């Protein structure tokens, strides 16, 4: 062992869900965010799945006002879209970064993960609380078992979708994943991660009381591929829609667009034209489009190491944000029109 | 929460394993000897190449053994030249479903039964290092290594998993060099990006010896490179490619390795032999980039599905080039390690 520098002491995961405990409402919440999100993309509903928010979470505090606006808008438009928050706790670089609010909430390398493990659960309960759904990318495979009670949808990044280990866990969650299309911007890898993580596997994970164990799988069939570009170039439109159905063994799940990433070419200001373009499809017909994914908070753009403004990706605004769900779900109901 | 999860099974500690399948003082000294001529070749103290060969996978204990057997004779005779590590690889990364190696299911039958998997694995690993002949493998679970990794003396990162987070932490707290393989499409930007990031102390939740989740701190590993292994956008082990690759690296860097098969191979076991003429004169015409390759080698060439009804020292995953051939192609590459040597003086 002489590059682990130290083992430091870690609360279970049962130790934390009772510390921190949901309430009712938070279960309740999660519960339905997970009906109508698996509604959506195996097509019994033709509203459309929105997992919109910050691209991280920094701040509690933010992200309850941010949530406090979001559910109020999703009051206002859910005949046409169910929304689930981005709450994401978990962030891959590059290289090297701040990895989130588990990893280092104090976002200065002191890396008190028990502590950001309690405020991941806070934060999680506070948000579904209030009615919200929430959801979050599943890159690290043990903070599932302290958090999944209170989650909706997970997301396997550009990163991970390609990795084992990663089918291996969504093959075991109790929620729909999507996975998203690989960084050079082909879907073949994300078809491959679906395909792998609905069927039953067995391998050695960690059990509610921090233990190793050899865990085994049902198999996982509310698995999706997220569109979200790459190197190829963007995927958002009509050309990218159609190569991508034409990819889709039979029991495919309905495709998600990612409007940001890899589809706003390095320019938040992007999402809204990725969102007009995709309201095209949808409002003239397409069926196989069931969700979106917006980078979305209180203020808009992005900072290095200012209030309700991301310190990862840049993200739209506030305002921004209504008008593009606005827009969405009228061609929600323009597609409704088409398909009578 | 857990309605898909079917089950959990007990499992050993690795404490646990290790007291029942404790490494010989010859294993432990081979892995340690290992580690050191890997360090000293990558990062450029040793003029040999390093050279990882062995079969895609290890499926039978016994096959594993003659295999091992004939490669110590080898490597014996070629010392002096090539610095030898056996793939005795565990874990198998599949496209979507298939075998996944020799923990997770060691009798190919889908009984999943990994408690005697991790014996399997510990066990063969006591036995190859014990005869002097260092191993490695793909580092592909997170867990597992905690059961092995006193014995092994080269660990690599697949393809599928070098853009990974997770895989990076890990290997940032492995004691021995690790191999960063480029991604499927056939680029480089990945590799070198997973080197620096696993050359950073990380903290992330991890399990102990004892079984058990703690946080774990690393120091950060400055023994990793990266692995030329082909892919979509095609082969890249010719001096054009090298070239492109020796631009990329930043200052810090450690040498280069060649994969001759997976995507350097083109769906062709026959052509690693060929990737092997082109690698060898590079390194004969002085080419110092290049410290490491990897085989893709068995008793018997070629693979075969799986039908107990198996032939004896055939692969039953990738195509691998048989041990005739092996030989003929280690014997070339010390040739022109000597040839080396005589062009930088
Ligand atoms: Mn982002
Ligand atoms: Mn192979």
């Amino acid at each position: 062992d002489v590059r682990i520098l130290g083992y430091d002491p870690l609360a279970s995961p049962a130790l934390l869900q009772v510390q921190i405990p949901a309430t009712p409402t938070s279960l309740e919440t999660a519960k339905r965010g997970r009906r109508e999100a698996i509604d959506i993309i195996t097509g019994k509903d033709d509203r459309v799945l929105v997992i919109v928010g910050p691209c991280s979470i920094h701040d509690l505090e933010a992200a309850q006002e941010y949530a406090l606006r979001l559910k109020k808008l999703s009051d206002e438009l859910k005949g046409d879209l169910s929304i689930i928050m981005r709450a994401y706790l978990e962030k891959p670089r590059t290289t090297v970064g701040w990895k989130g609010l588990i990893n280092d909430p104090d976002v200065n390398n002191t890396f008190n993960i028990n502590k950001g493990l309690q405020s991941a659960r806070q934060l999680f309960v506070n948000l579904t609380n209030i009615g919200l759904p929430i959801g979050s990318e599943m890159l690290d495979t043990i903070s599932p078992q302290y958090l999944a009670d209170l989650v909706s949808f997970g997301a396997i990044g550009a990163r991970t979708t390609e990795s084992q280990l990663h089918r291996e866990l969504a093959s075991g969650l109790s929620f729909p994943v999507g996975f998203k299309n690989g960084t050079d911007g082909t879907l073949n890898v994300a078809v491959d991660a679906c395909q792998a993580a609905a069927h039953s596997h067995h391998f050695m994970g960690v059990t509610k009381h921090g233990v190793a164990a050899i865990t085994t799988t049902k198999g996982n069939e509310h698995c999706f591929v997220i569109l979200r570009g790459g190197k190829k170039g963007t995927n958002y439109d009509a050309k990218s829609v159609a190569e991508a159905k034409a990819q889709l063994p039979a029991g495919s799940n309905g495709l998600m667009i990612d409007y940001s990433h890899g589809n706003s070419n390095k320019d938040f200001r992007n999402q809204p034209k990725v969102n007009d373009v995709v309201c095209e499809q949808i409002a003239n017909g397409e069926n196989a489009i069931t969700g979106v994914m917006i980078e979305s908070n209180i203020n808009e753009g992005n900072q290095g190491i200012k209030y309700g403004v991301s310190i990862t990706d840049a993200c739209i605004g506030w305002e921004t944000t209504e008008d593009v769900l606005r827009k969405l779900a009228a061609a929600v109901r323009q597609r409704r029109e088409v398909n009578k």
